[PDB]
């Protein structure tokens, strides 16, 4: 006999499958979407079941028909000689994929086929065979495409990816058949060291070890689809089985190289170790619990080999960027001369390695697009532009900030126009704020470089992207304690560039009645309050920012009747108000119905009504090119002394946005 077979595989693997079938004897192989049709004699059927590492399932087409009625399928199914095919007492199951105008539901199709099969027994007065979906002895597949159903015996039984070293469920993050592909694409030469420092369940390393010691994927499988079937040939199966034993033993006894796996998670490593032991190859592989950060080359004196792995992906994250960036640095340092292959769902994260891949492959892993890329690591740059600038600013501002008593400040303010980003330090945290795949990888480089210059821990870096759950952070500004939130708002709750105007209010405050309009989180009120203000009044339209202001006042012991918070539109509040204040801070947005340039004079007109004799208004804004109407003011009997230069902090000295600042008083 010449038999006709079909092997299914994952899309993308078909050509690799066909070569593997050919290498083991198969003839007339033709790739097709999701599989390979092939031929060989009966030893060849058994040899492909035992030996194929890429096949998901191997089956035997039994026939095919057109399906234009429940009847056609029924007739079509009964053409095949079931009663003679089943061993006595064999259980069965039917899996049916695909649909047409008559079989509009798959489970329906599986049902009609199952019924047609049972009816081959009824019509010959035989005991009806039972179904066992869990572990049938006979599995029948049918594939319906366009108008044709194709029926086939599944010879694999369980999927061929189960090699007998795991759990039949299971759910591996990478199927065994895909992991064997990855090893084949990796450039890894069997017989040279292989290492995976993020090894998970160890699957990559176990497939590799089995491939390299000629250990058949089938060697340890406990069950096959051919055992319930009458045409089965035990003596040929026995001969394939004994050929497998012989080759495994020699493969193992002769292998002289080694496999190294490591992973940070102690649970997976215990599973990796039991898996490998059950694969038969456990003596060839060493697993340890170890972070990529302490990765070392166990063979510093050679021979070179391959580092093969499947890193975590963004399931933008600073921790991932840092993990990829450090891996590249460790490759270069520890594994010069070696081959590197990586399977990832994030090409952008692979770019953080700072290596150029000389080969790549696309593969689906379930629903996810992944790539595998291979690289050569040279024997014995990185936005050095930004790096040097940032190391400079760091030396400069760290010292300046220590002298001034400042712990939140701007480390970098788009100083180089090709690295157009702000980096703000808040105590032990850092926020990088973007302004600007090409783009994304440049951003990643900036993040890697900034994590590396600062010596900061990745989880303490927050990325605010060009494109709200959690936590507030307590910070100081000279003597104020303030709450910030680095992630949930467009801003952090503290406008850092205005710290000096804030410190000044605090010096001008002793026994003063203070008013703060457009107060935001009330940081200026906290400075006034701690300067001995006799009462503070803090106003803003936002209930959230007023709650946050109150929490800031509370943080510095400023509670009770003397410290008020008022939710209002500040302009209508100004129209109607009567009380008087000695010190007034008003620092509005440029627009909100309100226009600072247009309306400032009319604010000063109302503010005048509220300013107690001898009092001062500190007015500020950040409208670009703002013009103070000095004539309007003098007409109101007010004068204005610009203090903009005196209130400029060093960390913001080169910034475009100018925060203009004025002391207004009685003429
Ligand atoms: N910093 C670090 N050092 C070492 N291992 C890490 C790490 N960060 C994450 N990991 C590990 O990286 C792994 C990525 S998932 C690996 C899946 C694996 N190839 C398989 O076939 O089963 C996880 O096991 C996680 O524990
Ligand atoms: N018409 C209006 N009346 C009252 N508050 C307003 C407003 N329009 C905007 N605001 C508030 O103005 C603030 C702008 S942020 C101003 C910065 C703030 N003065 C500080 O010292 O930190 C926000 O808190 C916003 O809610």
């Amino acid at each position: 006999a010449m038999n006709s077979l079909f092997a299914s595989t994952a899309r993308g693997l078909e050509e690799l499958l066909k070569t593997e079938l050919e290498n083991l004897g198969a003839v007339e192989c033709q790739v097709v979407q999701g599989g390979v049709h092939f031929k060989g004699d009966t030893r060849l059927v058994y040899q492909s079941l035992m030996w194929s590492r890429l096949a998901s399932r191997i089956m035997l087409p039994l026939g095919e028909c057109k399906v234009y009625s429940d009847l056609d399928l029924y007739l079509g199914v009964q053409a095949i000689n079931w009663t003679e095919m089943f061993n006595p007492g064999a259980t069965f199951a039917v899996h049916f994929s695909g649909l047409n105008d008559t079989i509009r539901n798959s489970q329906y199709g599986a049902m009609k086929v199952k019924d047609a099969i049972v009816d081959a027994f009824t019509r010959k007065n035989l005991p009806r065979p039972n179904v066992d979906r869990d572990a049938p002895d006979i599995r029948v597949n049918v594939w319906l495409h366009k108008e044709t159903a194709s029926i086939a015996l599944d010879l694999s039984g369980d999927g061929l990816h189960l090699r007998g070293y795991r759990d039949r469920a299971g759910i591996a993050p990478i199927k065994e058949t895909l992991a064997a592909a990855i090893v084949m694409r990796s450039g890894w030469q069997p017989g040279t060291p292989l290492l995976d420092p993020m090894c998970g369940s160890g699957t990559l390393l176990i497939e590799a070890a089995m491939l390299a010691t000629d250990r058949a994927p089938g060697l340890h499988r406990g069950r096959w689809g051919f055992s319930g079937w009458a045409q089965h040939d035990e003596a040929i199966w026995q001969e394939v089985k004994a050929e497998a034993q012989t080759r495994a033993r020699k493969g193992l006894a002769e292998y002289s190289s080694h496999f190294y796996g490591s992973d940070s998670d102690a649970r997976v490593i215990q599973r990796a170790r039991t898996n490998a032991r059950l694969a038969g190859i456990g003596e060839l592989i060493t697993f340890e619990v170890k972070d990529v950060a302490q990765l070392t080359n166990p063979l510093p004196k050679g021979p070179y080999g391959t580092v093969l792995s499947n890193p975590p992906y963004g399931e933008s994250e600073p921790a991932l960027i840092a993990l990829h960036s450090l891996l590249g640095r460790i490759m270069k340092n520890q594994f010069g001369g070696w081959n590197l292959s990586l399977f990832s769902a994030s090409p952008d994260l692979l770019s953080c390695l700072q290596l150029r891949a000389d080969k790549q492959y696309k593969a689906k892993n379930g629903p996810l697009d992944c790539v595998q890329k291979n690289y050569h690591v040279a024997e014995s740059m990185v936005a050095e532009d930004y790096t040097n600038r940032l190391r400079k600013n760091l030396k400069k501002f760290e010292k300046w900030a220590r002298q001034e008593g400042i712990e939140c400040y701007r480390l970098y303010d788009a100083d180089l126009p090709e690295y157009n980003v702000a980096v703000d330090r808040y105590a032990d945290w850092v926020v990088v704020q973007e302004y600007a795949h090409k783009a994304r990888q440049r951003l990643f480089d900036i993040i890697a470089a900034t994590i590396s210059v600062l010596g900061i821990a990745p989880n303490k870096l927050v990325l605010k992207t060009r494109e709200e759950k959690g936590e507030f952070l307590e910070v100081t500004e000279y003597n104020a304690h303030l709450w910030v939130n680095l992630t949930d708002y467009l801003d952090t709750g503290l406008f850092l560039d205005h710290r000096i105007a804030r410190r000044m209010l605090g010096q001008m405050s002793k026994g003063k009645d203070f008013l703060n309009l457009f107060s935001y989180t009330g940081s200026a009120t906290v400075h006034a309050g701690l300067g001995g203000a006799r009462s503070t009044t803090t106003v803003d339209m936002s209930r959230t920012y007023l709650e946050w202001a109150e929490r800031n006042l509370r943080l510095n012991g400023l509670t009770g009747r003397a410290h008020r918070l008022i939710q209002a539109d500040c302009l209508a509040w100004l129209r109607e108000a009567n009380e008087q204040f000695d010190l007034i801070f008003i620092d509005p947005p440029t627009f909100s119905a309100f226009d600072v340039q247009r309306d400032h004079l009319a604010l000063m007109k109302d503010l005048k009504r509220l300013l107690r004799a001898g009092g001062t208004i500190m007015f500020s804004n950040n409208k670009r090119g703002f013009r103070m109407d000095l004539d309007g003011l003098a007409k109101l009997g007010l004068k204005a002394q610009e203090i903009t230069q005196k209130t400029l902090s060093q960390d913001f000295a080169r910034n475009r946005q100018i925060h203009n600042c004025w002391l207004i008083t009685a003429a």
